[PDB]
C-alpha cells in the first residue's frame, strides 16, 4: 500500500469530483503515524486552554442565538508544537496547486490560517449555514478530521451538507484521517449535527483571486 502523488489524487479524483458535485471525500489522506500526531498536537492545544467559543466568533451579540457549540484556535503552522499542523497545512495547499486552474472557473491565490476547531461533546453542533455568502473571497472549504474510531450512530457529529438546488444531501462522518473539499458559497448549506463525543477538525479556506480583489475593493 502506497500514498497516490498529489499530482495524481488531485487531477484523478479531487478535480472531476468537484466540478461534478461540490464535494469530495479523501480517506487516509496522511496515514495513522501523522494522522496521530496531529492529534496530539491539537489536544495540546485544548489542555493549555488556546480555544475561545466560536460563538463569540460568530454571533452578533451577546443576546444572539445559539449559532455553534464548538472552541476554535487560528494556527499559522510554524508555532512550537504545531508543526505537523503544518505539515497538514503544506500537504493541502500541495493538493490545491496541482488543481488550480481547474476548479471552476476559480483561480486560487491564497488561504486562511487553519482553524482548529472542538466540538466538546454535550449535544453541541453548529446551525445550518453557508461558510461564505456574502462573497468574501473563499471559494474553496478544506477540513482535516481526526477523530479515532468515531461511531456516528452514538456520538453524532455528522457534517451534513445540502448542495443548493439538487435531489441530493451529503453525510460526512468526521473520520480520522479524512480530508474533505466542498464549494464555500451557497452552493453549499451544511451543518454539524449534535457531538455527544470530542470532535476534532482543522480547516482552511482557499481564496480566489478575483473575488477576494473584489471584495477588497468593495472593502475599501
Ligand atoms: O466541522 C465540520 O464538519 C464543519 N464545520 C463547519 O461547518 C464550520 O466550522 O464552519
Ligand atoms: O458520499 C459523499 O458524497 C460523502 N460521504 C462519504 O464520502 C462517506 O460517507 O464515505
Ligand atoms: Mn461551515
Amino acid at each position: 500500500t502506497k500514498p497516490l502523488p498529489a499530482l495524481k489524487l488531485a487531477l484523478e479524483y479531487i478535480v472531476p469530483a468537484m466540478n461534478k458535485h461540490g464535494i469530495c471525500v479523501v480517506d487516509d489522506f496522511l496515514g495513522k503515524e501523522t494522522g496521530q500526531q496531529i492529534g496530539d498536537e491539537v489536544r495540546a492545544l485544548h489542555d493549555t486552554g488556546k480555544f475561545t467559543d466560536g460563538q463569540l466568533v460568530s454571533q452578533k451579540s451577546d443576546s444572539s442565538k445559539d449559532i455553534r457549540g464548538d472552541k476554535i484556535t487560528w494556527i499559522e503552522g510554524k508555532e512550537p508544537g504545531c508543526e505537523t499542523i503544518g505539515l497538514l497545512m503544506s500537504s493541502m495547499d500541495d493538493l490545491i496547486r496541482h488543481c488550480n486552474g481547474k476548479l471552476g472557473s476559480y483561480k486560487i491565490n491564497g488561504r486562511t490560517k487553519a482553524m482548529v476547531a472542538c466540538y466538546p461533546g454535550n449535544g453541541t453542533g453548529y446551525v445550518r449555514h453557508v461558510d461564505n455568502p456574502n462573497g468574501d473571497g473563499r471559494c474553496v472549504t478544506c477540513i482535516y478530521y481526526l477523530n479515532k474510531d468515531w461511531d456516528a450512530k452514538v456520538s453524532g457529529g455528522i457534517l451534513r451538507i445540502f448542495p443548493e438546488g439538487k435531489a441530493q444531501f451529503a453525510d460526512i462522518e468526521p473520520k480520522f484521517d479524512r480530508l474533505l473539499f466542498f464549494w464555500s458559497d451557497r452552493r453549499n448549506p451544511h451543518e454539524v449535527q449534535p457531538a455527544y463525543a470530542t470532535r476534532y477538525a482543522i480547516t482552511v479556506w482557499y481564496f480566489d483571486a478575483d473575488e477576494r480583489a473584489a471584495a477588497k475593493v468593495k472593502y475599501l
